[PDB]
């Protein structure tokens, strides 16, 4: 199926999922020089206090962390959103040498990696129905820079040995997301897809402008994951990213000036 490697990553991706090509594919190029600051955006609601992590999750193509999402316990609101999203799931993309595997870029500028925390939006009942939707789910968007080490991120670096392969999950609860927050919540918004198949066009990204900084050692240890199930062949889950889409005509709006 769908990969990251030379004869199944993204460039092959339309062959099965046409919508590869579409009006509005993810990621794309920030330029923020042509982004548009609109002082009519409301400030983001992020209310995590009440999150429940379940479950982490080595799917093959990333790690999620999986939260129940069966009450409003952990949901973004305001921003560009009406209504209230709640959070799902998180997961990473990162590459295989510190200067690669962010799916956003800024101004062609790549980061070592890139958190996506995914919510969907309550109107519209459960995920399934959600991704059906123009507006279906939000995603919160923050960059990963190598420099010092990031406490809350550490908790996930830990568990990592216990799902290195594909199909393994491992108990994951007590986990804030809180902690991987950067101190401001300015942002960067546009309509957009998810980064893999079934790439629909269902998503309203949030980019955070304030990467996060973490350790040499915990993006390491990022690289130590497989892409493979046991006792397959091994190969190393890296590079894990969509390049950037063209635009076309959409506008992306900033937060802040
Ligand atoms: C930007 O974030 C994303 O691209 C998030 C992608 C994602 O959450 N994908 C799912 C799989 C899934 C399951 C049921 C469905 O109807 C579809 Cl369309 C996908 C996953 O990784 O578990
Ligand atoms: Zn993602």
């Amino acid at each position: 199926h769908w990969g990251y490697g030379k004869h199944n990553g993204p460039e092959h991706w339309h062959k099965d999922f046409p919508i590869a090509k579409g009006e509005r594919q993810s990621p794309v190029d920030i330029d923020t020089h042509t982004a548009k600051y609109d002082p009519s955006l409301k400030p983001l609601s992020v209310s995590y206090d009440q999150a429940t992590s379940l479950r982490i999750l080595n799917n093959g193509h990333a790690f999620n962390v999986e939260f129940d999402d069966s009450q409003d316990k952990a949901v973004l609101k305001g921003g560009p959103l009406d209504g209230t999203y709640r959070l799902i799931q998180f997961h990473f993309h990162w590459g295989s040498l510190d200067g690669q595997g962010s799916e956003h870029t800024v101004d062609k500028k790549k980061y070592a990696a890139e958190l996506h925390l995914v919510h969907w939006n309550t109107k519209y009942g459960d995920f399934g129905k959600a991704v059906q939707q123009p507006d279906g789910l939000a995603v919160l968007g923050i960059f990963l820079k190598v420099g010092s080490a990031k406490p809350g991120l550490q908790k996930v670096v830990d568990v990592l040995d216990s799902i290195k392969t594909k199909g393994k999950s491992a108990d994951f609860t007590n986990f804030d997301p809180r902690g991987l927050l950067p101190e401001s919540l300015d942002y960067w918004t546009y309509p957009g897809s998810l980064t893999t198949p079934p790439l629909l066009e269902c998503v309203t990204w949030i980019v955070l402008k304030e990467p996060i900084s973490v350790s040499s050692e915990q993006v390491l240890k990022f690289r130590k994951l497989n892409f493979n199930g046991e006792g397959e062949p091994e190969e190393l889950m890296v590079d894990n990213w969509r390049p950037a889409q063209p635009l076309k005509n959409r506008q992306i709006k900033a937060s802040f000036k």
